[PDB]
């Protein structure tokens, strides 16, 4: 397919996007981040394939960055396809404990590190992880980047180009709006929200997601 | 997945819709028609799977209709997945000659009947087939239903919910707008346009498709 794209979206923050080209629909995209702490790089969600993960690692190496770890924000392949490769390179991989268990239940490679806590931090205080409750999946977490004022909402949040919730096979639709409201309750001074699929937007992605969740739940 | 849906959209015309549920995106739909001439039924595009084709044939049998033939509007699986089943039941299957050759090149079941003509008619004059030129694929054809004033645009036309051309792996983007203009030149008194994917709309689907094609071609 179309290979990995990596673009800068803030000082020390890059959006990585990988793709699948589906007959019947067309190109589907999948986003994660690279977050820098000086020269130390943290991967928030792997690309959607092992090959695209290799491209992301090469992207870092070519530019002199040192990849420290990855965190995956739920167990789906579009968040985790690269865990196997990172493990083979002795790069620490993280998920929540529930995500780890879900991966093992799917017969997929597990992270080398995991936490059973609603909050966890990577780097300085560079990346603040939070579990707001079930939505897109039972295990979805989000990441707040206090320096850049970016919330990585992952697949729990929906870009404005979408008029529905996306893939809901593993979703808890009746809990989804409440889980977004829990994010809102954190009172992050959000300047940008990055979704797992679709275009980056502003804080109103949260409101849009609540609208979509409440509509689908009442249906 | 979610099984076949069949709903009436005009006197003697039914929309059949089949689905695939994709992680990373969600539910993708695929449309065809059943067109009646008294009790004689014509299938414009098969459902997206053999199993959904069996459901469509059962739908017809249960309601007393006699399925006479199918026509597929290009070679992609979402138009043709049911050809094998119809052939096994000695129900005539049609495509254009180019579509037939493309199917054989993909190692897929071929229709039992085919024409190398820009126009062809099924039933009364019930269904008027036209090849307007390359767009979504090299072989795409459309169907005009003069009694119901419906143009089945198939995957060559794009519903208003889409802001792009969809799957373009086999497309001729530089010819697409011209091909729509050829449809316009037929001067069909169009009341409804049915796309291969997405929601049924009005004649302005043609204009929308031209806009999308011209934008993509200039890019
Ligand atoms: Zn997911
Ligand atoms: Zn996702
Ligand atoms: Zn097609
Ligand atoms: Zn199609």
């Amino acid at each position: 397919h179309k290979p990995l794209e990596v673009i800068k979206i803030e000082d020390g923050v890059y959006l990585h996007t990988s793709f699948k080209n589906i007959e019947g629909y067309g190109l589907v995209d999948s986003n994660g981040l690279v977050v820098l702490d000086n020269n130390q790089a943290y991967i928030i969600d792997t690309p959607w394939s092992e090959e695209d993960t290799k491209l992301l690692l090469s992207w870092a190496t070519d530019r002199g960055y040192q990849v420290m770890a990855s965190i995956s924000t739920h167990s789906h392949e579009d968040r985790t396809a690269g865990i196997k490769l990172l493990n083979s390179k002795s790069i620490p991989t993280y998920t929540s404990e529930l995500t780890k268990k879900l991966l093992a239940r799917e017969g997929k490679p597990v992270p080398t590190h995991y936490f059973k806590d609603d909050e966890f931090t990577l780097g300085n205080g560079l990346i603040e992880l939070y579990y707001p409750g079930a939505g897109h999946t039972e295990d979805n977490i989000v990441a707040w980047l206090p320096k850049s004022k970016i919330l990585f909402g992952g697949c729990l949040v929906r870009s404005h180009e979408w008029e529905a919730l996306g893939y809901v096979g593993d979703a808890s639709i009746s809990s989804w709006a409440d889980s977004i409201k829990n994010i809102v309750s954190k009172k992050y001074p959000i300047q940008m929200v990055v979704p797992g699929h679709g275009k980056v937007g502003s804080s109103d992605i949260l409101d849009h997601t609540i609208d979509l969740a409440e509509s689908a739940s009442n249906k």
